């Protein structure tokens, strides 16, 4: 009912993406950057949808242009499976306590185009995430959300309230927008 | 079921309200402010309430006294339509992103009448909303807050975490009572 | 279905707790320190939980002993009811409006045990609250929450965004744990 | 081998001491300030004295008397007790964790007659612990280590490092000067 | 005597541990994560214990998750070991100078769990330690304590009094955790 | 078993130092300058060493030469003692109340050589301690502390928490070191 497939080839990627609003959670991400999988299958996981994502790019270079067009092609497939937004909620918001961190997120799903983020501590500028292959730059984060909300054409604003650990502030977001964004698209009785 | 009349005949205005709690969002508002009736439109709208208002009053000299006493009658509407209280959800709240503004409204139904307004840009305190009518002068919306809390007896808390266009913080606020309104009336299946 | 009997002996006190997750509000409490009794009946009725505390201690040195001890034994409790958390919905979050004060309190039932305690006046560090029997020391507040989350091993959030009156503070933040307790624990239909 | 039994009467009150310092944490205490009770209990127990204190005072006024009375008495067994002091370890400390506070405490028990205690938070000097009996007032932990210190002719210094809660910050500073006592009073091998 | 076998297995990383309190420092620790390991084997070196770690874990991601189930699964192991608590020392604390760093922890091994880490330089929230492997981000060193003193339900304070360089700071922290155990969990001869 | 003798015959100063680790005390310290030589006593004394000093220097000129030809020789003599360092605890500290003072001592005998001089009040930059013969200067104490630490090969880490007495301060600080010694030298039943 409320599906979309969205396959986008640029210079630096290519995408594709499946999408089911009233899923079950059936999520299988793989982008070429674990860390950003690890996010994405929380977005998915949490909003309750059924989501595939399979990406490759120039990950020689850095993750930046796979994680802008993987959000890109993700926010173009929401903003298609949402459709004419009848008899939805609308609205979302969620907070997310994780740990010592607690992030918030609230979504209008009708609202023009825009996104706000504000709170995350400014060692998020320029900290890293490693693992044993492509590392994750916390300074996406913000790009990630504004090209999402750009491509959906919704309003999101994403709060940190507080935190410490770079791996819990930006888990903490991904979960909240994930929440936020589960809210808003259920069906209304009324 | 939760349905009330009220007139309000004063020296400054003469009021009107009919409510239901239980409604569809059936909306129309005629206060000769033009501003103030798609504010109390969208209250209306975003509670699920169905209401009429119609108010007439001395708006030559400004809306003060006919935005006050509106909102005065439609608190005591929204209380006398309440009732008992009983089986509701009685406390309620919303975030409301509107652009770069973001609002928050929370209530407590059978909590003792009380308003606080927090968080509002000090520029609202000398802003003006015109058009080719009576004008709406954003100081007020402080008094209607405090009028409707004053007269429901309810403990409304009015919170703007950011923002800069008058009209999406006005708007925003409405719009957020409206909605945490909403979810405190509801039934409580427990 | 979700219940628990939690007994339990120190030198300082004896306490003995009975807890329905899925309850009318059917609220019993004993400690022998009245507020706390009055704190711990809004917890029960606003979780909408079935709950009976007794306890006796050594309220003749003061009440923390006694207080700390009832809350470790809820904790425990909390987290027997709970079991292996299976769909529930599992994060929750409430705001509270008291009067002049606004608190608010987020859980994640299956996060890691860990407690936030913010926003909270400097003056309720040194605040009494005293009727004809054993006082109540405002201090306490951060220790039965920390106590109580990591009895349960849940993640819980609390903070006050203002507020004044210490009566008001302590019961609008009891109360708030109660009703993010209660939306955390609900059986989610996905 | 090393007792000592000390009875003090004043005006103000009546001190009888029991005192073992090669005991087995055999303990029994009643001064008439519960609070009181339960920490000399702690320090007689920390230490592994053998400690009696039977004391009655003028409690109607405060507690003030009475606890400086067996807190000079104290002292006066424990330096009775002592003695000549020799193949002592006579150096002793301890850092005493008690939730969120950190205490210290460092002798030197053939050192010059001293006490110095610093690092408790500002709101201990009008602080009250107060049950269903003669309440205590945290001010009165510095003239209490200043008595012991002067009448058992000792080197005594006191830290808290940091906390929050008062029955911590008091229990921990206690304690710290029993265990302290403890390493100091053994005896040294060399 | 005081041994403790723990298998852990999450859907992140797959944990066994077998933990002797009175060993000789017989430690074999692989976690995938080189530095960890390094500190891990500080760790049950200098507390004398008998320490076998072998953990698998989504390296490709990054170490957190590993790093965190680790030490989870070794503060439950050291629980176990530790058992009823009877007859020993129960308090324990360590400074350790490393060149230009002083750490210092201390302990106790009954107290409520508790953990208070404090004094670490800023540079430590977005510093990390590369080799030819996983990389190891010291922001995760609180973690650890907290994660440990959290599954072994003790009190764990740890300062960093003063120090430069992240491979000092990080290695004496955990060399006094190591030290202040040590003199913990050893026999009382009282 | 554990001893070391040690001539030094430089143009300033000629040294001979006779050092046993596993001593009851014995100290015989002579160097022309008397306050040198209390401090030398109390060092020995408190480490509970055999020591014997006997130096002649250029004390004409002043007391520095002779001072730092002193603890250039006892460190090494130290090292010597020490030997391969198998089976000792290696690390050792001790708080040293006197009076007013309260000073500190940390080592690590296997660690790389280092010394920390931190705390110590700034007038002991230019306060001198004279009698009827060489006086001394309290600006030698961290020279003296980084000779003994550079020569024995050994971590050295020196606070001065509080003080105000130079002769205190000063004491305080070469009795810590003392006792700091004395805990790592001791052999480790482990
Ligand atoms: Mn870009
Ligand atoms: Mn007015
Ligand atoms: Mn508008
Ligand atoms: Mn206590
Ligand atoms: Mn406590
Ligand atoms: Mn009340
Ligand atoms: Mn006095
Ligand atoms: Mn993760
Ligand atoms: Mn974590
Ligand atoms: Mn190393
Ligand atoms: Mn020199
Ligand atoms: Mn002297």
């Amino acid at each position: 009912s409320r599906r979309a497939r969205i396959e986008r080839r640029t210079r630096e990627s290519d995408i594709v993406i499946e999408l089911d609003l009233d899923g079950t959670g059936q999520v299988a991400v793989d982008t070429g950057v674990p860390f950003y999988d690890h996010m994405l299958t929380a977005l998915g996981s949490h909003a309750s949808f059924d989501l595939t994502v399979r990406a490759t790019g120039d990950v020689e270079i850095e993750a930046h242009h796979t994680i802008e067009d993987t959000a890109i092609a993700l926010g173009t497939a929401l903003g298609q499976a949402l459709g004419d937004k009848r008899g939805i909620r609308r609205f979302g918001d969620a907070f997310i306590p994780m740990d010592e961190t607690l992030a918030h997120a609230a979504v209008d799903l009708s609202g023009r185009p825009y996104c706000v983020h504000t709170g995350e501590p400014d060692h998020l500028q320029h900290t890293t995430i490693a693992g044993s292959s492509v590392p994750y730059h916390t300074v996406i984060n913000r790009h990630v959300f504004e090209s999402l909300a750009a491509n959906a054409r919704i309003a999101l604003h994403v709060r940190v309230l507080y935190g410490r650990d770079p791996h819990h502030i930006t888990e903490a977001q991904y979960k909240a927008v994930a929440r936020a964004l589960r809210q808003a698209v259920e069906p209304d009785p009324r």
